[PDB]
């Protein structure tokens, strides 16, 4: 029932006591955008020290409630909040799409990761489980995975909702209360995970939002009441081998790079062509580059949206203006798009860039740009690659696309990145487990190191007999 | 063969390329002493960043070796290095004793720690697994633990050899090396450690020792070829009520708070008596802590050493001053003590004390000590105490004496502490599971939780088939 | 909507294919009954071995495209499934009271564990992973948890819907396909779940139910297409001591002796009492047990119903007949019932019995009645009662009733059962952990067991480099 | 010290109370011998009924002590164990040869398996933690892993130490006796392992051994004390791909069929090639397998050794006789080899052996052989190899050499076999995980499950209030 160009906010923005509220207190307005139209959805307050307190008290009287809880109940509530997620999905997707920009295809992908966070750590709430340690003359030890307490959690506005659930569902799950910040450009969507989460049986208060940029942020840091805060070199290689599938490799090249519009940091933007399918590549990738469908993200067959906001989008038609006077071939976009549907024609839109003839020593090759450019490097041999894709953060992903399984084997061996992919590339937010392939699941260590993030353990030692005296 | 007042250190304190070196650059000098008769066995310098940079560059050569050695090629020297740990245990313990102060009994019960741990993280060595998944069409994604690099490790006074062993174990056992920064105080055992781990075939400069303080610490950090650094409200209560057994609560309320001349966190130095016991049971702690043996930490009988140095001991005569001034009884000892045997004369030695008709706004209540002084607060009520210890932070322990279970774990509910002893009470690091029990064992978290910290995980997905492209 | 008295079945109670079927072979007829009315509720054919094969080859069939799906996807079905019992929740319990007898307030607490498991076992499908490995030289291995193909469940009478669920839910969550067979006394409720699991998604054949006695089992045993078969010393004993909170132990020996009508092995029938509280303690049992209201089991008041089925009433009432010739006195109970509800009058109606001055050389001490029928044994110290209760095999559970802690864990540690009960008894089947405590979770250790049994691990290693040849 | 033709049994074969003792009972006599001379060894006493008790009820004694004992004191012994089975590792490798007859090489590798077991298998008992839960109103549940008390481990004639030790070890750690009956074939090298255990400092009665055949393996699991027992469709393929690595196939061939003798159901006897290389492939095997050393299994070249004994020998001679019946081509080998060295002029030795023109309806290709005989049969594309090799169990292993790691994978799917290898082929029993690769590790599953299989699971419920009672 919703549509781009008529979206305008009409309640407030943060949520308190499980209702909607206006901030007690002001540390500056911020205007949220419909990147679509250009549109402005929101004029709204940034949260002030008094505001601030009023969430972390409200969240640390939740607590108390939620802790003493069952993982039983904790999980039941969870579920619920994963159902309700699911069956008003296209509601939620619109919603994020009107203000992020990001395609419906795209925001229906990141609202089901959502959902499934949600049951995963609903699962591991019901099976927690200490340890017990026999001593000796029947005297005992034992552990328990205790809550911290409040636990801040800081948004960003590439995957607005999917953040918002990925730093809750865990931390809820082990018992604790939560307040949340969106990214000021995106504070709309994280309200519907609030609503979601009071439906389906949270105790009021557990999950509140503040929305707000640094001001705001540094109140939530600096609160003693506070237990901890949840926050969200080279940049990602894509090595292409002469051996490889080049039907493949280009596909995952535009994947790698043209996803989400190209504004994460997990986009393989770096890409290592061999000598000799140099040509060949460069000429298939263009053709398909130019073939990708722009314009209404709430259309089905959309695949790239306009950018996050107007300085975004002007900070990444300046790297393109730079790369072009340090050398590189622009072979098609990196100008602004006009889309054919008027409704569009002020919304922050541009074409996806492919640059070839690309250097180490330039800019574009080793700044993140957070924009749709791709970077063609050649190369010609694999120790070259090695030696030139050494730079890359463990924080960050690499494909390897070859024929030769030894050749991807040793490169992935080589390589520092902390998400490795053979024969593919996936554009997953570094918190999702194995690459965030589809039907992967989650494995049983994500869940426990992430469980650990939000909790503490507590060690209890029953003596049965008597005190053993050095003395 | 060694005894006190003997010992003088005559080969360099710096340990690089499996052989003592001496600081290359240099950030001051400092003068390490026999604490037992005030000796200076030590006139050392702090490593400056020329010092510090040839370490880690030694220790970074290292780790490439080590790192590519399988795990149970890791585990087979770990174990070795117990082994050797085991047979020179005594030597060990008098050099810590030497140089720490501690009695050969405790000194003899960290090095056990030490070669316990060493086994333990060898064990985990060789059974370490990533995960594996299965994705749809034969394509597969998996894990494995990596190790970080060069590690840094800060040493600190109370248990040198112990720490030392503790955190260069898991550090290892996951094929990083470690450059380690003993405390100034105490430069001398994390050596033989080092000789060790070298004797039992670790690669050379993968083991390496750094001495200083601030300055040469602050270098570690800042270096940029160091991938990790791993550093060492009220204070610790002890809740006696009226029901428990008297014999025990005693025995419990003197280890402690004279275990490791009373100079850690751990000790429970708050003692909250009930009313009824509050006479009978000050009337036997006296007696009992007027007959604890101090002397020569040497010695099989002495349970009591001198403090770590003249400044230490200094603050700790200060506190009882301030005690007897804010209105306290000084039941016995918080006197410089003299021993009768003159080559113990000029050593760090004072009586311990049992302070009596405390109150919480005392300082000597409120403030860390760091020495053997007991505080003893009467109260009345369950609910009074639990208002009155509430101030404990987690990092902290708490020990609970009633005969009265359901009192007890109602008690260490309440608590904020993170080790609660009932019945008994341990002065163990925190590091050490299960509060610190002889025949406990560290269960199977402990580990698995420490390898994390030394350790981050590598994820690869290999696509059997066809990229399904989004465009 | 559905009340005692008046159901019929009107369909067949075979279901292969995802509907119900006729058996195409048989192997006998069976009656089933309402045993509330003693009213014969279905005549049903006993599946023979051309039926059996069917369902086997049909479950094989689904198998290979169940096993073919995701973890994701399983646990998608299976998350289904446990919504659709927990809505259709008390429609399942009336059908569970109406065939087996049990109360609609046990039934309930059936028909929770039942969707309870199903969503525990779920999170485990989405959550498995093998282990990675790494070999010298790029090499690697890896396991997978494979399910084992066609998986054969065999019901009891005494909880039908819950074994169905436990037996399928694990089964279904590894991959595997499941021919279920009730009791059959029981019929009815498994055809409930098979129902729910075509509706919830998942292939048709996956759950399919077989009904018959000895001969259909048999043939399933036999059948070399099925991978595996779940199949369904001395009595559980219950130790009163005098220092004990009576009322507790008054409650806990009800609760031990009286759910289900006391036809399960988990109840502890054996009660010892110490000399001292043997009088006061028989005094209030016995005006307790006269107090539980027995009648129609979906009334909300009724705690206790009828018995399966004619035979084990009359079997039941023997022991009683046998129990007072050996000499022991009937306090209460153990005479035919019958109740004031004229459409009952024909039901397996009993008055749950309290024997004192019981002997161990008695029958009703030695052997498992599977009634309501409560045992008291005098006993006069700690040491005797150990020895007179050693006969505790590790299958059977046991209760402990003391004020004294020490007492409680020495009695405990000394006990051979699997499962211990301090001041408190829980009913409940061997399969449940953490002896079916509401609010308990499952913990970790129990899915990954069960989950064990019905899997088998594959192994592949993957070599990279040269093969190291021994000639 | 200790060569071939000179060794001869002079103490006893039976092992109880620590020392070597003549079996109480007889079930008959049997001869062991040095295989590559033809000299019995030993003519000993088959255990009867009595004897069988004697070991069992010493074990029981021996079970109450280790079982009381910590995790940590059982784990000190078994990293005893573990080194004096490294120290005295030569003696027990040339104990083993001279009974079993394989080559010192592969005896030493079984050797280094043994003692990595123990220590593996320590460092779980020091490790071993249960579950502790948090029950509602300060009530708790917790499981501890009990030993079962004595077990039984049946022995085998081709890992004589390993399987002692791979028995032994898993029930010890737990805090299990164990009672272990050797294969009459190969009596001596369990008592090598019993007298380290003893001097390891196990205590007299943990690790029994009694010999004997069927009769002593009877008794031993109808004995009521005895709580466990522990014992010992088409064979394993080897797929050869016209497009593999002909040197490598090749190599993995000859370690597939020629290790241990070809003694082993885990060897790949079944070598599938594709019509192309085929030719090529037999040429080359045929030149490797007339290189391979056969002879004194204690000289360091040997690579081959006798047969277990002369019946084994004249079946294995029978096979090959009907092989060439069936229309089989030999190749080289299956003749009965004379030794060069006159002292091995009776050992059970014969040329190892190559055919070629094999069908799937030869009973050489059906039947396992349990000698070094390579059947060769030839194929032509993917589906048909599948279609043949389909029949293997679960079981069995498989290998597959292919450059196509794509195809490779794909077989390896399809394959029913618990272990695949790709692009190698390892000889090891089935219990060691990853298919026993030298710098493999164990992981922690493998302990995980075999520790369950020695121990059984026990729950504690403490209630800290009241009882909920449902009357």
């Amino acid at each position: 029932p919703m549509s781009t160009g008529t979206f305008v906010v009409s309640q407030p923005l943060n949520y308190r006591g499980g209702a909607r509220v206006e901030p007690a207190d002001a540390s500056g307005t911020e205007k949220a955008f419909e990147p679509a139209t250009g549109r402005v959805i929101a004029t709204f307050t940034c949260s002030g020290e008094k505001e601030v307190n009023l969430a972390v008290q409200n969240a640390k009287a939740a607590f108390k409630i939620w802790s003493q809880k069952s993982g039983m109940e904790r999980c039941r509530i969870l579920l619920e909040a994963a159902r309700i997620i699911r069956e008003r999905e296209d509601e939620i997707a619109t919603m994020e799409c009107i203000n992020n920009g990001k395609s419906i295809f795209e925001a229906r992908l990141d609202i089901d990761i959502s959902w499934q966070c949600l049951e995963y750590y609903a699962g591991l709430a019901a099976s927690m489980a200490g340890e017990h340690i026999q001593l000796p003359g029947g005297s005992f030890g034992y552990t328990r995975r205790e809550p911290l307490g409040v636990c801040v959690g800081i948004g960003a506005w590439n995957y607005p909702f999917q953040i918002a659930s990925w730093k809750s569902a865990p931390a809820l799950a082990c018992g604790n209360a939560m307040v949340f910040k969106p990214s000021p450009f995106t504070p709309v969507s994280a309200l519907l995970l609030a609503e979601i989460y009071s439906e389906a049986g949270v105790p009021p208060g557990l999950f509140n939002v503040v929305q707000g940029g640094a001001a705001t942020g540094q109140f939530l840091c600096q609160h003693p009441d506070v237990a901890k805060v949840s926050f969200t070199g080279g940049k990602s290689p894509l090595i292409i081998f002469s051996d490889c599938d080049m039907n493949n490799a280009v596909k995952g090249a535009l994947m790698a790079n043209f996803l989400t519009q190209g504004q994460v940091c997990c986009n393989g933007t770096r890409v290592f062509v061999q000598k000799e399918i140099l040509d060949k590549f460069t000429e298939e990738v263009v053709k398909q580059t130019q073939r990708i469908k722009i314009g209404d993200p709430l259309l089905e067959d959309t695949r790239m949206g306009p950018l996050i906001n107007r300085p975004h989008l002007e900070r990444v038609l300046g790297f393109v203006k730079v790369a072009k006077e340090q050398g590189a071939k622009v072979l098609c976009g990196g100008d602004i798009y006009v889309p054919e549907d008027p409704k569009l024609k002020d919304g922050y839109y541009m074409r996806p860039c492919v640059l070839t003839n690309c250097r180490d020593d330039m800019t574009c090759v080793k700044e993140e740009i957070f924009g749709p450019v791709m970077s063609i490097l050649s190369f010609d041999t694999e120790a070259e690659v090695l030696e030139r894709a050494n730079d890359t953060t463990f924080g960050l992903a690499a494909g390897v696309f070859t024929r030769d399984i030894q050749r991807a084997h040793r490169v992935v061996a080589e390589l520092q990145a902390g998400t490795c992919f053979i024969n593919n590339y996936n554009v997953s937010p570094v918190e999702l487990p194995f690459g965030g392939y589809k039907k992967s699941g989650f494995g049983r260590e994500n869940g426990r190191v992430t469980i650990e993030y939000y909790s503490q353990l507590k060690t209890v030692c029953v003596e049965m007999g008597d005190v053993e005296s050095a003395f």
